[PDB]
C-alpha cells in the first residue's frame, strides 16, 4: 500500500520529466489502481510473444494473482529490498520498470505458480522464456521466497531443487545449479540472510547457513555453515561476516 | 536413431498439444505438423533466427539448403537431443531442447553458420552468428569445429572462438568460454576432446588441447594443456585429481 | 573518423555484391550515409528501437547529442579501430559497427551518458536497462568511459555507477566493474589506460587499476592493482608483470 | 445475451478441432471466456492494437466502457443475431466476431462512441480513424447508432456526424450516409427502424428515412424518403413499395 | 502460358535490382532466388497473407500444399500476370502484378481459399478470406468459381459472394460487386461468362447471367440478365448498346 | 502561410497532450518534437509508410530528400490541411489531417511518389503507390498531376490513374474514380480544373475536362466533357444545373 503509493507519486514527477515516456508512466504505473495490476501489466508486456500475446499472458498472471495474492506481496518486498540494497536506484519504480531482475524473480512466481497446478508444459514455456529475454534461467519447481534481489542478474541460473529463503541477495552470474545426472535434491539451500556476489557457482544439494556470505568468483562444492564467510575456488572458510545479515549490506 | 527420437518427440506432443490448450496450435506447428526432425529444426531455427533483415521465410529456405546439403546435420542434433535427454536430469522428454533450450538452439543454428563459412558465404555466417549471441547469449565462431552429442546447459553467457574443436560426446555449462589469446591470427583456441565435462564458469584460453576424457572445473581458467583423464581446477588450473568415469561428460559429476 | 569511413564504404560495396539478402541491409546502414555519425544514429536507432521508442524516436535524440557533443562520433571511430586491431577475429572496419553487441551497447553508453550530463535522468535508465536486455551489457550512464574501448563479446559485462574507464582499455565477456556497500558515493573500479581485463574478472569497490595493468581472466580483485602490473587468482595477487607497456593492445 | 454465448462456445469447440493451426486461436477468443463481454474486449483490443496503444492498454479502455454502460454487450449480441439470419453466408453466431469487418467496425464505433460522450474527443477521433484505415468503415463517434445492425461487407461504409441509424438496420459495401455544406449542424441522414441500403448508396444531407423504407444499390438519395418505400435511381426517385414490412430482415 | 513469363520475372528483377538498392533484397527475396512461379507465389502469399495468428512461414506450408495438390493454380496465376500486362496500360512488366497488385494477390489468395473449401477446409478458407478483405480490401467468398486470365484492376471495394462465377479473360474494376439478394442460401450471384468486362462501381446483384462478351458500364446497377455481346449501363441497366470489340475485357474501351 | 498553420498544430499538441495521457508521447512524437512542419509530415510518413521491407528510419530519409530538393511540397501540403479544415466540417483542428485522416497521408504520400517519379526513381514510386492502396485504400499513379488545396474527405476506394490531373482547390470524396480507358499508354484520365467537388462515388473515365469551377454529384459516371460552372449527374452524366457557388470545392454542396 504504501510502495505503491510511492511508485504512483515518482511517476507523476517522471511523467513531467520526460515527454517522451509520460504515455509509458501512464500505462504502466498511473492507470493502476493497485499493484497487482501493474504488475500483470509489466509481465504481459515483457514476457509477451507471437505464441502467447501480452493480452493472454495477463489473464494467466491475473488467475494466479487471484489464486494466490501472497505473490503481489512477495514482489512488493522484492521491490523494498532493491531500493536499500541497491545504491544505484533511489525509487521504488525502477525495479518495476526497468529491471530483468526483478522482472525474471516475478515471472518465476507465475510458472512456480503454474507447476503447483500441475501446469508444466506452461511453466516451461515461460522459464525458458525469461532465460532468453532477461538472461536468468530459474526452474519453476525452486523454492524462492520474499524480499529477494537479482542485481544485473545478466547469467543467473538456479535449477530445479533450490531453495532460497526471505532476505536474500544475489548478483550476476550466480548459479544455485546441481550436480548429477538424475533427479532428486541436488541444488543449494540458500537460507535466510546470504549475500552471493558475483560469478559464484555453488552446486549440488548443499546449506547455506542463515546469515552467510558467498564471495564473488566462489565456487562452493561443500556446506557452509551460518554466519561464515565463503570464498575461494573451491571455497573455503576466510571468514565470518561484519553483519547478521550480509544479504542488507552487500559488503 | 533418428526416427525413434523423432516418434517419441511426436509422442510428447500430442499428450501436450491436450495438457495445455493456449500452447495446442504452438506444439502442431513446431512438431506435429512434421513428417521428420529435419523439418521441425528448419521451423525452429527460423522462428528463432527471424528478424526484420532475415524473415523467418527466409532463414527457413537458409537451413532447408544446408540440411539438403548435408543431412548428417539432422543426425548431429539427434545425438544433440538424446545427450540433453540424459544428462539433464531437469528433463525428461525428446521435445524440451528442441521447443525451449538455448543451449540447443544455438548448438544447431552454428551447424548452419558452419555449413554457409563451408561454403565460402562468410558475410552470412558472421551475421548469423552475431544475431544468435543477441538471441541466445551463445557467441560461437562458424569456423570452429564442433561435433556430435555434445550438451550446452543453461549455456547463457558461452563464448566459443575461430580455431576451436569440440569431439563427439562433450558437455559444456553456462560461462564457458573456449576463447584465445593474441592479436594475431592462426591456431589459438582449444581443441577440447571427446567425453569432456566443462563446469559453469570456466575459462580455456589459447591453443591447448584437452585430452580425451578429461573433465575441467567450475570455475576453472585452464592456461596450459590438461591431459586425458584428469580433473583440472583452480585459478589458474592445475590438476587435483582423476575423474570417477571414464567419460565424464555422460555423468556430471561436478564434484 | 573520414579515413576509415571510406574503408566502410568500400568494405560494404564489396560485400553488397558477396550476400545477395544483405544488399539492401548494407545499403540501409552503410551505404546510404554521408559519415560515420549518420550509420551510427541510424545503427542506434534499430538496435534501441522498441513500442515505447520507435526507431525514428531514438535517432532524433542520438542526432541531437552528437550535434551538442560530435567527439561521441570520434570516440566511436577509436572504439572501431580498437577492435579491427586487438581482435584477430575481427578483419574489417565494419564489422564492429553492423555486428558486435560490444560496439553497439559501448555507442548506447555514451547516448545515455549525454543524456544523464544533461540531467535527462528518467532516458538514460531506460536506455541502460534496455541495452542490458537486448545486449547483455549492463552499464550505468553515470560510468566516464573513454575512447579506444573494446568489450570483445560482451555478453555479461556490468559496469556501475561511479567507474571509469580510460583511453585504450579491452575488456572481455562478463567482467564485472562493479560495486559494494548499501550506499550512494564512490564504489567502483577506475581503470587506468592500457589495462587488459580478461574473460570473467570481478572488480569490486572504488580501488584504482594503474595504468598499463593486467588483469587475468577469473579473477577477482578486492583490493588496489598497481600501474604494470599482472594481477590474478580469486582473489587476486600479483604473478608478476605483463609482456607489453600498454596490454590492451596485446591481449 | 446468454444463449447466444453458449453457441458460439459450442461452435468453437468443434472449430478447435477442425482447424488445428487455428485451436489456440479459438481458445483465445472464444473458449477461454465466461461471456460475451470478455470476448468483445479480447477481440477489440487484438483488431485495434497498433504501436501507439496496445492490445493491452486498448482492454482496459474496452473494459470501462462496457463497465459503464453494459447495453454495449448487449447491442452487439443483437449485432450478432442480425448477421447470422440476414447473411446467407453465414451460418454461425461466431462468424462475425471472428472474422467479420464491419462487425468488429460497429463495435469498435460503439467504443469511440461511448468515449465521446465522456467528453475523450481526442480519443475517439483517433480510434474513429484508425477503424477507418484497418476495416475501412469510417464513421463518426458522435453519430447515434442502434442494435442489431449488419454492415455486410463493409469495405467503404462512411457515416457522419450527426447521422442516426435505429435499431434493426442492415447497410452494404460503399454505403455512405453523409453530409453536405461546410457549417456544423445537423446535416446528415437519421435512417429509421427496419431499413436496408443497398450496395455504394450515397445518402446525403439531414433526411429522414422512414420507418422500413429500403434504399436500392447505387442509389444517390437527396430528399427524404418516407415510409416502406423503395427509392432508387441516381438520383433517387421512388420505384415502389418493398415486399416486406421491414426489409432488412430480408434482404431483397 | 508459364516458363516464358516467368524468365521475364527474373529478367527484370535482375535489372530492377540494380535499379534501386533499398529494395534489392526484396527483388532478391521476392523474385530472384526461385526457381519458378510456385515458389515465387507461395512466398508472396506467405508474406502477404501472414499474421501473428498465422505466419508468414505457417501460411506457406499451406499454399506450398495446395500447388502441389492442384497445380493448375500456378497456371491460372500465369494467365492472371497476362492479364494485366497487356490490359493495363500502367502495367508494362510481367513481375508488377506479382509485387505490387493488391487485386493480383487478392486473387491469388481467393485460389487457395477454393482450394481449401473444395478440400473442406471451410474454417480457413473463411478466416482467410476476410483477412484478405481487410488487408487487400477485397471481398471474394471461397466458393465462388473464378478462372484463368482475370484482372481486378485497382481492386479497392471488389465484392464477390459464395455462388457466383466469372470465367476465363474477365476484367474487373474497382468497387464491383458480384453480390447476392435473399435472406436464403442458393444460386444468387452473377455468372459473368468468358470476355465480359466490368466498370468502376457496378452492382450486379442476383443470380443473372452477363452473356459471353458483354461490357457493364460504370456505376451500372445490373438487376436483369444481360445478353451476350451487349453494353448495359444505367441505374438500374438498360442495353445503350453493342461493344466495340468481340471481348471487351481484352481492350477496357469504357465508354 | 505555412508558419502560422504550424504554430497552431503546436499549439493544439500542446492541449491534446493534456487532453489524454494515453497519446502524450505520441503528440510529443509525432507534433511537439518538431521545429518546422516539414518535419512532422516526414514523421509521420515514416510511421505510416514503414514496413519489413522499406523500414520508418529508412523511408524518412527518402521523405527528408525530396522535402530538400522540392520544399514546395511542404507549403501544398499545408494548403491541404488549411482546405480540410474549412471544408470538412467534422474537422475543427489544423492538426487532425495529419495525425489522423488518411485522405491526407495519402494525398502527401502521392506528392513522395510523384517526386521519386520526376527523379526517375519508378521502381520505388509503384512500390509505394501500392502500399498506399492497401494501406489507405487510396490508388494514385504517381504520374498524376496534382495541386495543393486538395481534400480527399474519407478517402477509401479513391482511384486516379497514369494521366489525371488536379489543379489547386479541388475536393474529392469516397469512391471516387479518375480513371482511364483503353488498353493504349496516353493521355486517357480526367483533367480536373480548379475548383471542382466531386460527389461520392463518381466515376470519371477517360481524357475529358471538367471546366474550372464544375460540380460533379454524388453517383455520376461522366464520360463526357463538362464545362465550367456547370452541375453535372446522373449516370450516364447530364448537365441539371449550375452550381450555388463560384468554386463549389470550397462549399461542398
Amino acid at each position: 500500500d504504501i510502495v505503491w503509493n510511492n511508485i504512483k507519486a515518482e511517476a507523476r514527477a517522471l511523467a513531467d520529466c520526460e515527454p517522451m515516456l509520460a504515455s509509458f508512466y501512464h500505462a504502466t504505473l498511473l492507470k493502476h489502481e493497485n499493484l497487482g495490476s501493474a504488475l500483470s501489466y509489466m509481465l504481459a508486456n515483457k514476457l509477451a510473444s507471437p505464441i502467447m500475446p501480452a493480452i493472454a499472458i495477463r489473464e494467466v498472471v491475473e488467475e494466479a494473482y487471484a489464486a494466490d495474492p501472497e505473490m503481489i506481496a512477495s514482489a512488493a518486498c522484492d521491490i523494498q529490498a532493491v531500493r536499500t540494497r541497491d545504491p544505484a536506484v533511489d525509487k521504488y519504480s525502477t525495479p518495476l520498470l526497468y529491471l530483468k531482475g526483478f522482472h525474471a524473480l516475478q515471472a518465476y512466481r507465475i510458472g512456480h505458480w503454474l507447476w503447483t497446478q500441475g501446469r508444466r508444459a506452461l511453466a516451461i514455456f515461460l522459464q525458458n522464456q525469461v532465460s532468453v529475454s532477461f538472461q536468468v534461467d530459474i526452474h519453476p519447481a525452486a523454492k524462492i521466497g520474499r524480499g529477494i534481489m537479482l542485481d544485473h542478474a545478466t547469467g543467473i541460473v538456479v535449477g530445479e531443487t533450490a531453495v532460497i529463503e526471505d532476505d536474500v541477495s544475489i548478483l550476476q552470474s550466480v548459479t544455485l545449479g546441481g550436480t548429477g545426472k538424475t533427479s532428486g535434491d541436488r541444488h543449494p539451500k540458500i537460507r535466510e540472510g546470504v549475500m552471493i556476489g558475483a560469478g559464484a557457482k555453488i552446486l549440488g544439494n548443499i546449506e547455506v547457513g542463515r546469515g552467510a556470505k558467498i564471495g564473488a568468483g566462489s565456487v562452493v562444492l561443500q556446506p557452509v555453515p551460518p554466519h561464515t564467510t565463503a570464498a575461494g575456488v573451491p571455497a573455503r572458510i576466510v571468514g565470518k561476516p561484519e553483519s547478521d545479515k550480509p544479504a542488507m549490506d552487500m559488503d
